[PDB]
């Protein structure tokens, strides 16, 4: 396990180190690309050969509102190697731009994608699709409720298209908070929690959908097609988790090479005061859930002392990345040989605290090479000097 220093990043908020940076770190071919805000709030882009520890860094023209930890950067490369960057939103007009050439750390001007409903964006996320295309998802707040908007980028036409405007429907009654993953077959996996009111304690349930055709048609894990949009009544429930369970929103999910989904989150049992990390997965036959952690320290959502988790999986083997005040807020990993049946082995991957850090990882490196690389930086959530950004090669 190797810590590869990149450069100093902003540390006074967790903006560089949230679970919903999709991506902070991404590989294509033999190169890995990184993005973060530096100490002065500028968007920095970096790249290296995966062999090397030598990064080439470029400070861009863009500064972000780093004082707000929502205002993350998400990056991805398309099939032709152009970087796509979206950044600095908390209910703001879309900030999106492309590199001026493939594999180059130079960004063009801000541009629209479709120009439709791009005035109130939070949580930009990119995902690669088959054939070098991209998926972009964001939370549109323009209606007064967060709504999932999903676009596709045609790498051959260099154009974005709307895929779904109305995918998850709260029916003016509830909210949803989602995460996604595109698997090795190019299948889009989607999971989410509902929230009945504005308050976090009214988070409940975990639902799921997938799309094999770049987001046009959607299916349940049980194989039934969805009639869109997906509402409380017709959603597939991966797990029923009631309100007031300290169920967290906006975590992460993955899938194995068989296209089976895994969702990492945490919640608290009715009979306990202690939230525990969980894994919820569908093995082709049924949904299951299992407690990952063995925590003893209560907390309530109503800095959160545990991070929202990331996972990678290789044929039922799970690496479950987290951070917990019980473990000195280090980067920690829970590992099972078999998700459902193997003992969990919990280890620390750093010997130092990263405090407000939450994991994000090189999703494409995992899919392509089965190497787990994490974006690691000690952040707080505060007078605190810029702290080195690392890639932690697990």
């Amino acid at each position: 396990s190797r810590l590869v220093e990149v450069g100093n990043g902003y540390s006074q908020t967790s903006v560089n180190t949230t679970v919903f940076r999709n991506n902070s770190l991404v590989t294509q071919g033999d190169e890995q690309y990184i993005s973060y805000y530096d100490g002065d709030g500028y968007l920095v882009l970096g790249k290296r050969k995966l062999n090397s520890d030598q990064w080439t860094l470029q400070r861009t023209q863009y500064k972000g509102n780093v004082k707000d930890a929502h205002n993350i950067i998400s990056m991805m490369l398309d099939g032709d190697g152009y970087l796509h960057l979206s950044f600095d939103h908390h209910g703001h007009k879309l900030n999106y731009c492309r590199s001026t050439a493939p594999y180059t750390l130079e960004l063009g001007d801000k541009e629209p994608m479709t120009g439709v409903d791009e005035g109130n964006v939070t949580y930009p996320e990119f995902y690669p699709l088959n054939g070098g295309d991209l998926l972009f998802v964001y939370r549109s707040g323009s209606s007064g409720r967060g709504n999932l908007v999903m676009n596709r980028y045609s790498v051959k036409e260099k154009k974005w298209y709307r895929v779904q405007d109305v995918l998850i429907d709260g029916e003016d009654q509830r909210n949803a908070y989602w995460q996604l993953y595109v698997d090795e077959q190019g299948t889009i996996h989607l999971s989410w929690v509902w929230r009945e009111t504005w308050h976090v304690e009214t988070n409940h349930d975990l639902c799921y959908a997938r799309s094999y055709d770049n987001g046009v048609t959607w299916y349940k894990a049980n194989g039934k097609k969805y009639d869109l949009p997906i509402r409380y009544n017709n959603a597939e429930y991966a797990c029923r988790i009631p309100q007031n369970s300290e169920l967290i929103n906006q975590t992460s999910m993955s899938a194995d090479a068989s296209g089976n989904p895994y969702i990492a989150t945490y919640w608290r049992d009715p009979d306990s005061d202690v939230p525990q990390y969980r894994i919820v997965w569908h093995d082709g036959q049924m949904w299951q859930n299992r407690q990952v952690s063995d925590r003893h320290t209560p907390f309530s959502l109503k800095m959160i002392p545990i991070a929202r988790p990331r996972i990678v999986v290789d044929g039922g083997e799970i690496f479950y990345i987290f951070r917990d005040e019980e473990r000195g807020s280090r980067v920690s990993m829970a590992h099972a040989q078999a998700v459902g049946t193997g003992k969990w082995t919990i280890t620390d991957l750093t010997d130092f605290a990263v405090d407000a850090w939450e994991p994000s990882h090189d999703t494409e490196l995992w899919k392509q090479k089965r190497r787990l690389h994490l974006f690691v930086q000690h952040t707080k959530q505060v007078e605190f000097a810029p702290q080195p950004v690392y890639v932690l090669e697990v």
